[PDB]
């Protein structure tokens, strides 16, 4: 004997806290869908599509926070007709946080470049945030998340990227509970590629900044680094932004200008390598000391032509390594200091 059609939805009638990170769907068995409509509270229909075989209907546009939706579906079969009405209520956030991802879409960056997702609000459930961030790499390589502060999480492999790696970042935070009633305001997505290996090494024993490109020495720059009382920290630096010129203002990095180690200086050809305020930059006033003596507040002073060369040939995500200074080691949570955190510590993370 014949059977009556059955209607199954990806939600149920009376549901609350329905999350809007996924489409809503309806499926017919023992029959086909003859009509499916979904309206919000205000009678506005929601866009949807019925599969060609008539069995599956799904929403096709974003579903909104704080809504009551009503589904009406009818299924017909040889055995008769069935109709259902489902009303459900979606998540009601207390807060919304918007994520901002670096590096930029379509960019080509150095082998030291981490994926960065910065939220504009403190994240209570770091684990939920991590889970919602989908990273694809090609060639595939293991990586892991680490939080630099309450708002910004970083993802990187254990070692520098292999040049030519495609990296894809899907921050799928819309509809996701990030804790304490905070939900993602929107999704973001970036895709970037790893370019040549560029590693510049500043050795305090020689006072030379050597630039190597895929293992080959292409540039050797006499440099003057931080004087003993304001040394350049040892360790690994990720290259950040670059400037044809910039006013370096110590107060930006915590030191009052009118302090003994304060300064406010206009400089050319400046490449930032730490949030703490270390740059490679043109320093014509210390060209005599470069290659011989440290005289700066911590920056890598090099000649005008070498600073410009550095500006022209080094890109975001390239690496500067400092060795043998009287300084300590650059903090791992500096912002550009990710690689100074040991991998076991990085991999274990701090989602807590
Ligand atoms: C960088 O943060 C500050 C520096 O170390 C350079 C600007 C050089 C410098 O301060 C100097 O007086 O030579």
């Amino acid at each position: 004997d014949l059977l009556v059609p059955k209607l199954t939805a990806s939600v149920t009638d009376g549901a609350v806290g329905v999350t809007v990170d996924a489409p809503v769907s309806v499926t017919a068995a023992d029959g086909v869908l003859a009509a499916v409509t979904m309206v919000n509270d205000n009678g506005r229909p929601v866009a949807g599509r019925l599969s060609p075989d008539g069995l599956r209907w799904s929403t096709t546009e974003q579903l909104g926070y704080n809504r009551r939706y009503t589904l009406n579906a009818t299924a017909l079969g040889l055995g008769g007709a069935a109709t259902r009405q489902l009303t459900f209520q979606t998540s009601s956030p207390a807060h919304l946080t918007m994520p901002y991802v670096m590096p930029g879409d379509g960019e080509v960056v150095g082998v030291g470049e981490p994926v960065a997702i910065r939220f504009d609000e403190n994240i209570a459930d770091r684990g939920a945030a991590e889970k919602a961030i989908k990273i694809t790499t090609n060639p595939p390589v293991e990586g892991a998340f680490y939080w630099l502060n309450n708002r910004e999480v970083r993802w990187r492999p254990e070692h520098f990227w292999k040049p030519g790696t495609a990296v894809d970042v899907a921050v799928n935070t819309y509809g996701v509970d990030l804790g304490e009633g905070m939900f993602g305001e929107d999704n973001v997505q970036t895709h970037f590629t790893i370019g040549d290996e560029v590693i510049a090494t500043a050795d305090d024993n020689t006072k030379i900044l050597t630039v190597r490109v895929n293992g080959e020495v292409v540039k050797s720059m006499p440099t003057s680094m931080g004087k003993d009382s304001t040394p350049t920290a040892n360790g690994i630096y990720i290259v950040g932004s670059r400037y044809k010129h910039i006013i370096m203002d110590s107060s930006t990095y915590g030191v009052p200008v009118n302090s003994p180690n304060g300064y406010r200086t206009d400089v050319d050809w400046a490449t930032q390598i730490s949030y703490s305020g270390v740059f490679v930059h043109s320093a014509p006033w210390s060209v005599g000391a470069q290659g011989h003596t440290n005289t700066s507040h911590g920056c890598l002073n090099v000649s005008p032509s070498n600073a410009q060369w550095f500006y022209d040939h080094v890109k975001r995500g390239d690496i500067v390594e400092v060795v043998n200074t009287v300084g300590g080691t650059l903090p791992g949570i500096d912002g550009l200091g990710d690689w100074n955190i040991p991998w076991d510590q990085w991999r274990a993370g701090n989602a807590k």
